[PDB]
């Protein structure tokens, strides 16, 4: 047996098999979870629903955290098939492409300020409550990813790095508030990895050189180390670690200035 | 002759005489600087009006920061009056009243996270991108007001935690875009001060007692070491200070455990 | 297999079945580690024999951190029985008990201070000088303790805050240094626990009530629960995890102000 | 007059017209301050002496930080001349060469751990015990300076990053236990300035381009801008400002990437 024998897991915000998540799905399925699945929009569904059958899920449900209607009905349906559920694990984010190319104080207009905290923030704290009953059965976990964007400034991160830190205050207020019923809120901050949201961006390449030159570990990390990193804390390993942030990105956050 | 003689001020957010934005405003002009005022809505425009006179003023214009037109307009009225400003300062914050009282997953909505960050985070940015004309002619700079339930939770504070913690990350992007020009930017992190923005509320209180008994010197802030704070961080002796956040709590940031 | 499965640890710090290091043996042996022991005086020896016999071992070593001969020779000692060594767990810490008794200014004198920093953060950066061979072979990792009264002022704890303080920055800059050989270093910042530190004191037990009142899991933490988080540190998946201070406290370090 | 209208100040550290001691003191005596001084060995005095002639004193006593019997005789020495005292101002910092040039895990002796924490992180807390009697006459403030090498790794800083961070703890420990005599205890984290602990070394002209690269303010900050940073903390200005380490370095600690 696996370290997550006979326990449920949803996951929401998998796109393709370079993304986080896909690397959380395998770490937690290989410890012998039982995944359940979100999809936010109908072109995404059938891949979805390959992902899904790739971790021998048929438990896929349409959720746009966007809309309030479809976080709630998501884990209603939900309900019908699982009595409850270890944990949640949120891996969403957005902003809009304009917002993210260039200077932040011309970019960021109001609009695209108020995406960014949408998708990335609220939509953390909105499935927290949709999935509060099915937590409380199992007393389940939350897991979300974030940058350190939030706490020190990045190239062209921008509305992001608000977003982001909006979101680590909201981990922390969470397990404040769902402490008491048992339920552990953690996040991980990951370092730069190749995904979909990085897809063909060109300050990436450069952005990704420098954060291998600069961390204690001389590489930049693997989907495999976030996928094992977030298995912990969805974990009865991490039962005392509530509101934290862990940081899996080979050091990086810890130099001030390398050696060149 | 002061220590700002001579030296152009915009203070946002003027409502009482208990007011932070109050207190600054008195340091600054004790120092001999030239103020102008804005008023969010018409209800108080005659109250700032008055508080306008005290100071020598009469530069007061209307600014809601929900809208994006009144924005810009008054920082071209401004411009006809003064040809530079040598700094800002932000002192606005609003959330909705139910989503600061009662369980933070239960409360928090998604308009009242939406409104939060709108008034108490963006509107920083966007005043900073309309200011930023100004500030470049005297090389001045932006200063905005946050509370420390950002970093670690306090109680009835919820989504404003999330919305301080969006506000100070934009504090340090800001920084970073307009520092090319000698903008500086920062923020004071104030104690707990009973100014308009806490009356109806009996929570408030018993949060003033905690406040007293933890903190280190023994005693509350009210507006007048924020005042003078501000007039620091305004000044050319923080000439090489940007993107602080420097706390003005007498000391309770750092205690960790309190005797009793 | 268990995930430690040919997996070698040096656990330096056991005194009594209260201890940490204790408990992080019982995590390791769990999961199919070979753990090697030290004892720092004659006193201690047989106690260290026994706790290394309900593990299946006798590799039992004198290794008092005063002493620089002492930590060079162990090194050695165990370098005939390992070729190559997974990990170095520090989990040592002392202050002479006046210095942790009264007032911080009152109390805190030269050889006080001298003491704590030499035994509490100093001997980590021998350790993981003597034991570099070692752990260059099997690319191993260190881990040390820490307490959260280096980052907040906790009543009496006083000069272990500066040594823990002093010891965090030793974790960041080992982390660094040996980064290049494949190296992982880390620390967790336990929350408080009733062992032999504390067996005399009072008002420990008026601080363990606190952290419970305080904390959102309303609960202390176990030498379980810290002994889980540092298994996930010496294995595999953390080695995407370097220069981390991982907080199992409960989440006590992210609450300002908690009710009553 | 000016800020500091007849106050008292004792400066700890000034070596030549390049320190920061030096740099504090005048932007200190131009607000009205009557200084006083003190120097560590038979060598400086004379050139102490010639300073503290520029500034109006002839207030100077020896006072190696190392010997506990010349601190509680320059504070009894003091105390026949000034009654009390409005602050002391602590620019002490001093490790070996050995230690500050090379890989950190090398070049970390047991002596040279203990020299680097003893005379830069414990000489601080030594002086505010000797000097509680007059600080709590005035209710006085203390100030000292560290570096950002505490919180994150500058190549070649080593040890001395350990001793600032036990430092930083001890503004704390000491801010909260002379905090109910209404003494402020403060820090200021400086950006790097070319001083005598920077004569000789090569690395330091290095590090100063890169700095200025990367912080916001595309500049090193000068010792008038930590003087008069030094200044607002030692003045009634910073009356709500206790155990607090105020960042003069144009920024350069809120920067995660610099673009190039
Ligand atoms: N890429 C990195 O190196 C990195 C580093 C740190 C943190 N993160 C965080 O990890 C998380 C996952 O991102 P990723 O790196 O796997 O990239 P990704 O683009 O593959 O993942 C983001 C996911 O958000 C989903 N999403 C977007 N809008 C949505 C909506 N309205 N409703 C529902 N889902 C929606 C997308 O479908 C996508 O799967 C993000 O929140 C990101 O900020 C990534
Ligand atoms: N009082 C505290 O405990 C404390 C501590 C730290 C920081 N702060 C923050 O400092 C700032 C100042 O608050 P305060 O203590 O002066 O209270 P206040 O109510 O006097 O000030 C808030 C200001 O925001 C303005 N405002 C609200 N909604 C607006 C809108 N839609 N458009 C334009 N202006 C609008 C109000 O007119 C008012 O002038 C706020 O951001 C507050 O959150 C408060
Ligand atoms: N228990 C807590 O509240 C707590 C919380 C966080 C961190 N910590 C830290 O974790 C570590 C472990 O503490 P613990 O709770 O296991 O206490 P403990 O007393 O059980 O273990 C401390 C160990 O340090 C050893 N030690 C003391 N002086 C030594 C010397 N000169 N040479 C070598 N070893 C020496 C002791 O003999 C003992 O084995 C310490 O560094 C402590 O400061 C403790
Ligand atoms: N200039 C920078 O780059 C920089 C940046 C941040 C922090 N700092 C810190 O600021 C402080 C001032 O450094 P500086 O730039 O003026 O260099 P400096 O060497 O000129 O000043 C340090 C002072 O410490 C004194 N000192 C050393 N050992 C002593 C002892 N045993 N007893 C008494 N006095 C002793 C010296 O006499 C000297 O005046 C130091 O603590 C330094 O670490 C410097």
């Amino acid at each position: 047996q696996g370290l997550l024998a006979g326990k449920r897991f949803l996951i929401a915000g998998v796109a393709s098999k370079l993304s986080i998540a896909y690397g959380i799905a395998q770490a937690l399925h290989r410890e012998g979870a039982e995944l359940a699945f979100t999809y936010p929009n109908e072109k995404l569904k059938k891949r979805v629903d390959e992902f899904a059958e790739q971790f021998g899920s048929k438990l896929v449900f349409p959720c746009d955290v966007a809309v309030d209607a479809e976080i709630d009905n998501a884990f209603a349906e939900l309900a019908k098939h699982w009595d409850g559920v270890d944990g949640v694990v949120h891996s969403i984010g957005f902003a809009p492409a304009h917002t993210l190319d260039g200077d932040f104080t011309d970019v960021t207009d109001r609009d695209g300020f108020k995406i960014a905290h949408d998708i990335s923030a609220y939509s953390f704290v909105a499935m927290a409550r949709a999935a509060k009953p099915l937590l409380q059965a199992r007393q389940g976990c939350l897991l979300t990813l974030t940058y350190q964007g939030s706490e020190r400034v990045m190239p062209n991160y921008n509305v992001m790095g608000m977003a982001k830190a909006s979101l680590e205050a909201g981990v922390r207020y969470l397990a404040s508030s769902l402490g008491v019923d048992g339920i552990r809120v953690n996040a991980i901050s990951a370092g730069p990895i190749r995904t979909l949201a990085a897809s063909g961006i060109k300050s990436f390449r450069k952005m990704l050189d420098a954060n291998e030159k600069v961390a204690p570990l001389k590489r930049n990390v693997t989907i495999e180390e976030v996928g094992n990193a977030a298995l912990f804390l969805c974990s009865p390993w991490a039962s005392g670690i509530t509101g934290e942030i862990l940081y899996v990105d080979a050091g990086f956050n810890t130099v001030g200035m390398s050696q060149s």
